[PDB]
């Protein structure tokens, strides 16, 4: 159970040491701020086209080295995809669900993918 | 329902702003204007050719962002595939297809892959 | 002298048997025939933005094989690059330059790259 | 003068419809930001990467169609590392100069690259 | 019915004008050859090698466009590394049936992919 | 039947000529070597992440090629694979293992991709 | 003095142990071959394009590495391309000029590229 | 004065959290003790086409983010490779040398590229 960031914005304790993987989170967190600050569709393209690059590439990441959480981990992604092709404005899930899968799941393949 | 360009070329009011999509788009458009100049063999294998490419760089893309319209956008894609393997000499369909395809259907996916 | 199109469109006499290079050279007519519609900035920008990327690309096929016919052939895009660039609206001049080069100056890479 | 966003974060009116660059954007903006909030050798460690890549990857972009502003556009960017590499802990200019930049710098290449 | 070239080595007539294709056809004339000089288990090895490695290539040359001739094409190729990998020593098979795939199976992609 | 290099690294007995296979087999040895020094959960994901890229890497070698030998050569990745996500501590089988696979059935690719 | 193959067709005896450099060679025997057959401007323009090729790829790999011998393995290659754009039809020459670069000069990197 | 490694294997106080450079790394270590069982032509060779590869590639990555250290850093890799190049048979200098250099040179780069 981690701290929400205020203003929601990634900050270095997210940090994964794979830049490419912290960089992409930078955009998910901006993404979710967006919608926090004005609950339109220019936002939620911006957070879905995000989070759905995010989610393959990082998928990628752990296909490439036969990461054995694949499947787990994949399964957590698609829940949260399926939350967005159904959002229903509920901003407070999205912040703590990233939160979350980061610190608890992604930093799990740390030094294994 | 879109006017139907005449003659018949690629103009800006297609732009997508993904300058990758628009510059094949700009070979669908030529593709069938030989057609419509002259209906043989070697215009139909040029246009075939630019159709499969572009579906399916268009399709890669969609999957890059997990879009959540691909399905049906890869459907639409397919009929028409189809019915260039099955060429009846309709250029008019044509002309009114690829019109329609890129101002409704792909128009959808902008900012969102 | 060869002829010029009318519409201002490729057709299959330019073909160079290196599909990339067709395809780019599709958007370099297309370009040239908005600005025929309309002299203006966005029908320029295209143009410019599509040549100067088939100017590079083709540039980067010939090193890759080291073709003898190079450093004559880069300064003929060249020179018409700083015609675009200073740009006067001549559409005559353009519409010929195009066809006199592909036809005279990329037909001698054919087989050689 | 463009208004300075406050939480200092990416907004849509930021956008240059290069979803990369976009992408890329947001990592700066959120780079400052941590300055803002500490400023020491991690964050400043983390705005430049993420600059000198953004840096580095924009200018292939523009590279890649031979765009006509390059060499302004370099030097912009290059008289910012060297800001970053001689930091002074000034937040407010590097607030100011990327709002800027975008807004007017990166704003010019859309349509050409 | 072609002829069948002696020695067995690539000649024009070959030419597919997509020069990947003609250079990997190459080696695979060169495969025959050797084994009509020596069938041992190094020449065999040499031509199964570059038949699998041109038979994949060429294939994802085919998909690259959504070619239509595909699936018959791949059948083709699938019967004769079959061949390879029930090695019998019949080398006039081989030669026969090399020189009848390229002119007959693949110059029918010719202008499609 | 092979010995076991004492310390447990790559000597260039095991050379296959491929200089990305080699290289990545110098880090399956340092894996094992790692694990027989101390017996953790560092020493295990070290090894267990550069098996899993090896194997891939390797398998898309194969395919490549469309090695012939490709589906018991996988299986017997796979099962290793499955030995190392339910470690036993069991240091003398990796060490026999891998020395045995390498020099009898990664031997057999040689020459043939 | 290493024997002149004949049929001029690549042997076993060339390997060099890297499949690409291999498979490129026997392009450069073949466009001897063919020269040898009929000294024309296609088969000139063939062997022109392969070696021209081969010797940037061949020049690639070496950089990869920091090649102690580029240098001087550059500078014989650019004097063979030299011979070929000033053609006199000595294929006597090319014919001793290929066997003796590879299993002289080309050998020389084996094991350290 | 860091510790150097017996047997000289590469060890996880060695990471530097870029698996690819890590995996680099432990190359450059076989090598080394390579050396040291023999000191010999192949051992040599192996040790330099690692070396001069490794240094390369991270010379790549630092480009990649404009590191502020790459010319430095060239500098020592430069000065390594032609102690490579001008070998004397100090095998401890080389086991000195490669600590240090990731330990000190190496691990400054961390979190900037």
């Amino acid at each position: 159970g981690f701290p929400i960031p205020d203003p929601y914005c990634w900050d270095i304790s997210f940090r994964t040491f794979y830049t490419i993987i912290d960089d992409e989170h930078k955009t998910l967190f901006n993404g979710i701020l967006l919608l926090s600050q004005a609950d339109n569709a220019d936002h939620l393209n911006e957070l879905r086209r995000c989070t759905g690059k995010h989610f393959l590439n990082e998928q990628q990441l752990m296909q490439s080295s036969q990461y054995a959480g694949y499947a787990e981990h994949k399964k957590a992604h698609d829940d949260f995809i399926h939350k967005l092709d159904t959002w229903d404005g509920d901003v407070t899930y999205a912040k703590n669900w990233l939160v979350n899968h980061i610190k608890t799941i992604d930093f799990k393949y740390r030094g294994k993918i």
